[PDB]
């Protein structure tokens, strides 16, 4: 099959996953909370005193849950990459 | 559908692609050439005077073709990632 055809099926799988729904719900929940929205945004912005700002946000339970869901999404993408890149690892 | 189910279909798509076959053929061709194998290996090894070693290998046509095929494979993985991560970009 075509690599791009499958990639679009994989995008759909991600779009439809409970994991994406959970991340989206946390993201919306944080944005609906005026205090949390501001803290999360100032955190995001400071990443382009750091370290920081990370302490500010980690002390907030709901924002921490969102950040944890972000890191788990990053881990998932990492897993997908390890899966699909196996033939390259075999080669080298 | 399940994200992992599709990821394994995508691994199969990559395994079966002419692009993978081309990379593998170049890799094997370089390794079958005693002089080129040594240059490519010393290059790979120097990456963990650099810059370098990169000049050594780029002056060899066949090794350069392999390195170009590597970079195009990296670009392909990049494209797949951009595709599947679109729902995340929409969210943020
Ligand atoms: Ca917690
Ligand atoms: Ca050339």
């Amino acid at each position: 099959v075509n690599f791009y055809d499958v990639a679009y099926d994989l995008e759909n799988a991600l779009r439809g996953s409970e994991e994406f729904t959970r991340l989206k719900n946390l993201y919306d929940e944080v944005n609906a909370d005026e205090s949390a929205k501001r803290m999360f945004e100032n955190f995001r912005d400071v990443q382009l005193q750091a370290q920081k700002t990370v302490a500010l946000v980690q002390q907030h339970e709901k924002i921490s849950q969102l950040m944890e869901a972000e890191q788990r999404m990053s881990m998932l993408i990492g897993e997908l990459n390890k899966i699909i890149m196996k033939p390259l690892e075999e080669l080298y």
